[PDB]
């Protein structure tokens, strides 16, 4: 089991962490969402689909920098949502193909009452994912470190 982001970076069997570099929505009203999808920027393949089956979970998701300071969260996981820092791992997704796949992730981030002009600041941390991945075999129990980056700035108008 590995995982790749949609611009190659990988992180091989065992686990390991990577950047994330990702575009936002430049502008983000008082009562919308924005929305960071990493279903198109992470994909991750089973090597050995014959022979096991991969167990992966969002153990714990964080926020930083102006995604928390100024932002009300929740992360969609495989359909599901759930507060956003996290309070609990997920359900677990099977992975069952040599083909890369998406992790079933998304951030929906609302402004806070709080927030005005440049809410999250480009090339700034925003946050960190950590993918746990377990199989139907043996105790394996790997982490997938994602570092999430803003590539703009993300401007609450007021
Ligand atoms: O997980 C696999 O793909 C192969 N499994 C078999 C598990 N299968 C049972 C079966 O294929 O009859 C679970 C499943 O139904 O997918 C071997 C193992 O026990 O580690």
């Amino acid at each position: 089991f590995a995982c790749k982001t949609a611009n190659g970076t990988a992180i091989p069997i065992g686990g390991g962490s990577a950047n994330v570099y990702v575009n936002l929505a430049p502008v983000v009203n008082v009562g919308q969402n924005l929305v960071v999808d990493l279903s198109t920027q992470i994909f991750c393949h089973n090597d050995y689909p014959e022979t096991i089956t991969d167990y992966v979970t969002l153990q714990r998701g964080s926020a930083y920098g102006g995604v928390l300071s100024n932002f009300s969260g929740t992360v969609k996981y495989s359909g599901s949502s759930y507060p956003f820092p996290t309070t609990s791992e997920t359900p677990r997704v099977v992975y069952n193909s040599r083909t890369d796949k998406p992790w079933p992730v998304a951030l929906y981030l609302t402004p806070v009452s709080s927030a005005g002009g440049v809410a999250i600041k480009a090339g700034s941390l925003i946050a960190v994912l950590i993918l746990r991945q377990t199989n139907n075999a043996n105790s394996d129990d790997f982490q997938f470190v994602w570092n999430i980056y803003a590539n703009n700035d993300v401007v609450v108008p007021t």
